RNA sequence: GGCCGGCAUGGUCCCAGCCUCCUCGCUGGCGCCGGCUGGGCAACACCAUUGCACUCCGGUGGCGAAUGGGAC
């Protein structure tokens, strides 16, 4: 359902025919408005399609990233966003 | 993509067309029928999957494809 505030945010419901590098590109697009974004990971094998996981610098942008763009329809479905459960390797990297 | 078999089929060159998972080719292929067989999931389609990662990594399918004109 949901979790603990996060640098990092977790998405799915994504479209799963779209390539990862398209993907990764169209994400950016409309998320680095909340705040410097460190990177953002896509896999297409059979467990980690539809989802992405987006690493903010800092919590805040996030969170209004989360609050906004929830249910945002992006390649004709809706977004479904939360925090992710654990702190990504490069902010583990840092602090 | 490769090999073989049967039948049909005069040769060389030119132009145009058509076909596609298999160099989209600046020279790849394209008579009819039938059997054997290779590679790869890189793209594409379908099936399955709503999945919390920081290690690339589900499966199956097609190639069971494609012809006119001219010069000598
Ligand atoms: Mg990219
Ligand atoms: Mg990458
Ligand atoms: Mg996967
Ligand atoms: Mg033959
Ligand atoms: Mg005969
Ligand atoms: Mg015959
Ligand atoms: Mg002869
Ligand atoms: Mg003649
Ligand atoms: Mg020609
Ligand atoms: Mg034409
Ligand atoms: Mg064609
Ligand atoms: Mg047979
Ligand atoms: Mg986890
Ligand atoms: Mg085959
Ligand atoms: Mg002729």
């Amino acid at each position: 359902p949901e979790t603990r505030p996060n640098h990092t945010i977790y998405i799915n419901n994504l479209n799963e025919k779209i390539k990862k590098d398209e993907l990764k590109k169209s994400l950016h697009a409309i998320f680095s408005r909340f705040g410097q974004i460190l990177d953002i990971l896509v896999s297409r094998s059979l467990k980690m399609r539809g989802q992405a996981f987006v690493i903010f610098k800092e919590v805040s942008s996030a969170t209004n990233a989360l609050r906004s763009m929830q249910g945002f329809p992006f390649y004709d479905k809706p977004m479904r966003i939360q925090y992710a459960k654990t702190d990504s390797d490069i902010i583990a990297k840092m602090a």
